[PDB]
């Protein structure tokens, strides 16, 4: 089984049907009390553990999902998870704590207000990687901070080969963390940018970090991606999408299809392929985990 | 008894590190992208009767709240009425629906912004108020639009008194709706930029809605308050808050007090003065419903600001 450690969130989508600005009032120190109703408030499925293990249930493979929810909000997730056929094993309910979430409201004139929560993405690390069963292959994606360094310990302590996903957790990293996380991974995937990043922060050359892992995963997006093992390079080509609708959850739907490939026979020439085509899936739908390609069409649209 | 008609909620409440008058400005035409960190939300009892019906049963007044809650989420709130002795005759639990949600946002300036998820609330008209008993005045709070109107007109044919409270509820009234709620109402209780909104949809004077009820309380946040009834006008002095936690609450809590001073025969001055005590010790702490003073406290605070004990006559 393949044990994806990553955040578990939800977008909380929210429309208000009014203008944000029409509601500033003259008060000495301008006022706002606006209350709205949002009857159609709408419940994206997020965080990179669920859109990875979507993508990788998606093409058949068993996906065994390690991330925080909130028992605050717990039940939708867990109620798709139990439809999904997802097993919430590793899926750890905190009391007292909201799920990790996005409020992301919008007006008629387009204006948006964001706010985070982390919440319990926060306490990840209370979920121990190594004291599993059964795990063949990890992958370790943004989460809270002390949850991605504790998993990429336990799984190289449990002799377990990890895929290290820093991701936007990226910045939290220092010198040392950086270069230690490295050294134990087994591959490391990463956009070209961060890539950068990653040589910046290390101090050490490109070359120097794929001597360091099994394989160095550097994706180009919408220009292809690319994989350097012992052997050399294989050069991903970028797959064609029926149309750009949402790029939000194309990366994890790549990563899904790469631990496929893994997992699975697959060399690194088919599993990149995978990963590229799993992007392009995605990208033609709106949100993360909406796009639901069965097996079929998926080796279809692969040749 | 007292009849609290409104919304049943949970409020979750964040913090912005910020100002949303530093973002959000009327004159300015780009498009606005805020985005911010919420380190902590907050979990609340919350909604309108029960923050009201909260404020009435600690002054030692009977408060029956009547709303709607939903079936997965309503447990801890019944479990907390049960625990205040609050009577839930008229609390109704709705299957496969959530409890009404607040996403309260408050900034530095203690401006807010609330994305109100409804859910059950908007079924709030399964509850009848012509079929509450022993019910001697009652109040129409925010709601389910359609439960509102509901209670106004069964209230008035049952003969209830009320106060009209349509609070962030009024958007939804379109004209004669409003005209009709302020006729069939007792007493209406808003905000002072909600006046001028119940003024201008109405097309009705300040002056010409006072004339149409008993009366007309107008509250303005920490400058007090104003009630306009037959034989003059009140102006109610503001009470300096020991200090300022969260405004979370704070109309209904005065509301509250209204009700208490309605009930126990208080005339306008006196109650109005115990409106704005509630509200100013509610704003101590955090949240609409976590002060819980004594009424020895309620008291000694109210002569302290006012100048003399509040008795019924």
């Amino acid at each position: 089984a393949t044990l994806i450690c990553g955040s578990i969130a939800y977008d909380n989508i929210m429309t208000f049907e009014g203008r944000f600005r029409e509601h500033i009032l003259p008060d000495q120190v301008h006022l706002i009390n606006l209350s709205f109703l949002v009857p159609t408030m709408r419940r994206e499925f997020g965080g990179c553990a669920g859109n990875i293990a979507y993508a990788l249930n998606l093409l058949g493979g068993d996906a065994r999902m390690m991330g925080t929810l909130g028992a605050v909000d717990a039940q939708p997730y867990l109620d798709r998870m139990d439809a999904l056929g997802l097993s919430r094993e590793y899926v750890r309910v905190l009391p007292d704590t909201y799920s990790a979430q996005a409020m992301i409201t919008t007006d008629l004139d387009n204006n948006q207000i964001t706010a985070f929560h982390p919440g319990a993405m926060m306490q990840s690390h209370v979920n121990h990687a190594g004291e599993a069963k059964d795990i063949k292959l990890a992958i370790v994606g943004p989460d809270g901070f002390q949850g991605m360094v504790q998993h990429t310990e336990e799984l190289a302590q449990a002799g377990v080969p990890f895929i290290f996903d820093p991701g936007q957790g990226l910045p939290l990293f220092d010198g040392a963390t950086l270069r230690r996380s490295i050294e134990l991974a087994t591959y490391i995937a990463v956009n070209d940018y961060e890539a950068k990043l990653v040589c910046d922060k290390t101090g050490w050359s490109e070359d120097e970090i794929a001597s360091r892992v099994q394989a160095l995963i550097i994706t180009r997006g919408e220009h292809g991606a690319t994989i350097r093992h012992r052997d050399g390079t294989e050069q991903i080509p970028a797959v064609r999408a029926e149309r750009v609708i949402d790029p939000t959850g194309c990366g994890d739907a790549f990563r899904g299809g790469l631990l496929y490939g893994i997992e699975h026979g697959f060399d690194w020439a088919t599993a990149g392929r995978l990963a590229s085509l799993m992007g392009a899936l995605k990208i033609a739908h709106q949100g993360p985990q909406t796009y639901a390609p069965t097996r079929a069409e998926i080796d279809a649209r692969f040749e």
